[PDB]
């Protein structure tokens, strides 16, 4: 088409990311704005509020973000990188919506000759005045920097020699590096600040008077400090796994000191929080402190409250945590209600209001790799009834969760509700299928299906929370193929050990049995050196509401299922392996036929496609199944399927009508049929739910065969060549994945034409026109070396797509001028 027409239909943009960002390195939180901040090893800063409020930033240096400090009340924040640099970021309104932006940077440095291991920033303390940053260092000196000028103020330096000068000789036995471990402001006096050193000295420093008002020397090495709301109590945690409480009212003694976990040697408690409640029952929240010998490998946050203690246990390293308090600076009690934990592999939120401390569901930042992703499947425009039914069944399996509203709800989303409901399905290594609301900016989990059910498989007070599983339980459970019929609520899933399951959406529970049926693909042939078949449960099994399996087709050999097709109207299931393929009646639960493909691995069945088209006569069109193989062979099978009445009486019959060989012999990656207007045939039950999409039978039908090297069009029923595009011969690329995509014009509202969306082996995304097979546009998208990102890429029926930039995060892009799912929001004072 003309280039003017291309600009109405095609335009490439990467628009938003979905999931949990890879390798987080810092956590921040604004209590005034209720905004969550995540830093990564790559230098990214990601801000999150209410669903639809999102901000992605990137530091010019690719260094890890180690600290994030949102300024109190302000729409600004200060970050710190592992190269010891500070950065002032801002949220500025432009175009009626907020934008994240970096204002300036500053590297604290002493005189030349002074070692860097002395100016290394440990604690960053933004003063409540938002005009100054106090910076504790490894030397033991506290430096001051102006804001928003980012300039050092050497006249306000609080050195270690200046502090130790005001103190008695008993508290002057300093280390070479005093190591500022704590640096905090008085909760009820902006003139007083606390300074804590590694050896154990803590002081309260009069900023204006330049003198020590209070101090003590703890017996154990100091890790951290917490200052009670009223400023009249201090809590210190230490390297031997203990924590002490100190009154603030000269040099006092500890009120109480204890190693909370037995008499065994314990690892350090690295962080502690002491939060009051109006009920007179304080929370004690501390990180670590585990007995070294038998729990040194545990990642724990312990919560103490009202005689109840729980050591929350996470399957990955704690990057940072925060506790949401009801309070603002003026209140008397803290009144916590949520513990937010950023683990290296997931985000966990705990409800602190409800007894038992139940978890809170995530609206975003979901760890898609809780079990490793093994396949993906996107269904666009979901019928609203099935949508609500799947959502409802998801609520039924989430009873253990908290009823609390999502607390990180800051900001306002300027994006209207998604017009159509899009669904993304992910198959996982442990046999689970997760249903995701792929409609807009936030990828929210709606329902989880588990298929392992069809097979036969108190001090310290540890409580395992989170969902990330670092282990590989059983790989043969992994799901390779997914097919959801959005019209019938039927679902087919296929696994790594030849298991094929057909399921149906059920609003209520059931205790039915699952029919085991075998499909021997080597019937006309040999042994099997590999995985033994998954043993199925013989008796009836109870299933909670959702998609419930009623038949299991076990392939013999139990090899990887490499292709899957499901016709809901004809109630048939096609599936292929490296050996052959077969067709299965999921109404009669009986095998229709089986075909071995090891004599035209070139018999690897990679593509399956049902089509009601012209297979033998230009007047008679019958049901048909098409199979494409790695050797360039296309098998076509005529299908005699009875009507609704004789559906169980007489069986479905099938005969091999065609065997088409491609001379260039590239693997068949795509098969489809076009109607008399050169429009692709509609999905099963699509015509039954919309007669306006009835395929043209008056004109001749055409068969489209896409291989890794070429696009070929044949006419039906004769199968003689009419059109061709030799992709690999032209530009040296190979088709890795091809999907039909409807592209809409954005200068003419009621319009659209189908074309082929192509993912090449080089990570490019091309649009090949229908029906003439002319290359339209070529875009750079996935990197050539990113084999995993290419393997995971998946298209939508309307010009969008997803691919993995990491095990736990998708990137969303758009080929179409009709789609641009990007966040737009506003965060005000
Ligand atoms: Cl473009």
């Amino acid at each position: 088409m003309r280039e003017r027409l291309k600009r109405d239909l095609f335009q490439f943009n990467k628009t938003v990311e979905h999931g949990f960002p890879h390798q987080p390195s810092a956590l921040g939180y604004s209590p005034s704005l209720r905004i969550l901040a995540i830093g990564t090893r790559s230098g990214a800063i990601k801000l999150y509020g209410a669903p639809g409020v999102e901000f992605m930033g990137l530091h010019q240096e690719n260094n890890a973000v180690t600290q994030i400090h949102l300024l109190p009340g302000q729409c600004q924040l200060v970050t710190l990188l592992d190269d010891n640099s500070l950065h002032l970021w801002s949220l500025k309104v432009k175009g009626g919506a907020s934008e994240l932006q970096e204002d300036e940077s500053f590297t604290l440095r002493g005189p030349p000759g002074a070692a860097p291991s002395a100016t290394q920033i440990t604690v960053v303390l933004p003063h409540s005045s938002c005009e100054l940053l106090y910076l504790g260092t490894e030397s033991g000196n506290v430096f001051v920097v102006q804001l928003p000028a980012f300039r050092a103020l050497e006249d306000r330096t609080i050195s270690s020699d200046a502090v130790l000068q005001r103190l008695p000789e008993e508290a002057r036995h300093r280390r070479v590096f005093e190591m500022v471990e704590a640096l905090q402001e008085h909760p009820r006096d902006p003139n007083q600040i606390l300074i804590g050193y590694s050896r154990g000295l803590v002081v309260i420093w009069d900023l204006q008077g330049s003198r020590v008002l209070y101090h003590f020397l703890s017996s154990q090495q100091l890790e951290n400090i917490w200052w009670q709301r009223d400023g009249r109590l201090l809590v210190s945690c230490h390297s031997d796994g203990s924590y002490c409480q100190w009154p603030v009212s000269q040099q006092p003694e500890p009120l109480r000191s204890l190693v909370p976990y037995g008499p065994f040697p314990c690892k350090a408690i690295t962080r502690i929080l002491w939060l009051t409640t109006r009920q007179g029952l304080p929370f004690t929240i501390f990180q670590g402190g585990m007995p070294r010998a038998s729990y040194g490998d545990r990642h724990c946050i312990s919560v103490i409250h009202d005689g109840q203690q729980t050591a929350f246990d996470f399957t990955s390293r704690v990057i940072g945590f925060t506790v949401l308090t009801e309070a603002d600076p003026a209140a008397t009690f803290d009144d916590p209600y949520a513990l937010v934990v950023l683990a290296e592999e997931e985000l966990v939120v705990i409800d602190l209001q409800t007894a038992g401390w139940p978890p809170v569901q995530l609206p975003y930042l979901a760890s898609l790799h809780c079990s490793a992703i093994t396949c993906s499947h996107h269904v666009s425009n979901i019928p609203l009834k099935l949508w609500e039914r799947i959502i409802a069944a998801g609520s039924r399996q989430n009873a253990h969760f908290s009823t609390m509203e999502w607390p990180i709800d800051g900001g306002t989303s300027l994006t209207p509700a998604p017009p159509q409901r899009d669904l993304l399905l992910t198959g996982h290594e442990d046999g689970t299928v997760r249903f995701w609301d792929a409609s807009g900016v936030c990828l929210r989990l709606l329902y989880k299906l588990s298929t392992v059910r069809v097979f036969l498989t108190e001090w310290p007070p540890l409580r395992k929370v989170g969902s990330f599983d670092p282990y590989s339980d059983d790989p043969r459970l992994g799901i390779q193929k997914i097919f959801l019929c959005k019209y019938s609520g039927y679902l087919a899933v296929a696994g790594t050990a030849g298991q094929v399951l057909v399921l149906e959406l059920n609003d209520e529970a059931a205790e039915q049995a699952v029919e085991q049926v075998e499909a021997d693909l080597l019937q006309d042939q040999y042994r099997w050196k590999g995985h033994e078949r998954l043993a199925a449960r013989s008796g009836p099994v109870r299933f909670e509401p959702g998609f419930q399996p009623f038949v299991l087709v076990q392939c013999q050999p139990p090899a990887v299922v490499t292709s899957l097709a499901l016709h809901s109207e004809w109630r048939l299931v096609a599936f292929g392996t490296s050996h052959g393929f077969g067709l299965f009646d999921h109404q009669q639960r009986r095998q229709v036929f089986v075909k071995c493909t090891l004599h035209p691995f070139t018999g690897f069945v990679r593509t399956l496609y049902f089509a009601d088209t012209y297979l033998k006569d230009s007047s008679r069109h019958c049901p048909s199944l098409w199979a494409g193989t790695n050797g360039g062979t296309i098998y076509a099978f005529s299908l005699r399927v009875p009507p609704a009445e004789r559906r169980m009486d007489e069986p479905v019959r099938a005969e091999q009508a065609k065997e088409i060989q491609l001379m260039h012999r590239a693997p068949v990656v795509g098969i489809l049929v076009l109607d008399g207007h050169s429009v692709p045939l509609p999905e099963p039950l699509e015509v039954a739910h919309d007669l306006s999409k009835s395929p043209d039978m008056q004109g001749s039908h055409q068969l489209l065969v896409v291989s890794e090297e070429q696009f070929k069009v044949f006419t039906l029923p004769k199968v003689s060549a009419k059109l061709k595009l030799k992709l690999t011969a032209l530009e040296g690329s190979r088709v890795r994945r091809v999907s039909v995509a409807h592209f809409g014009s954005r200068r003419a509202e009621d319009y659209g034409e189908h074309h082929l969306a192509v993912l090449t082996n080089l990570g490019d995304i091309q649009v090949v026109s229908l029906p003439l097979l002319k290359p339209q546009v070529r875009y750079s998208c996935i990197r050539r070396e990113d084999v995993s990102g290419i393997a995971s890429c998946v298209f939508t029926k309307y010009g969008q797509g997803f691919y993995l930039i990491s095990p736990s995060e998708f990137e969303r892009f758009s080929l179409s001028t009709k789609w641009l799912v990007e966040p737009r929001c506003l965060v005000d004072s």
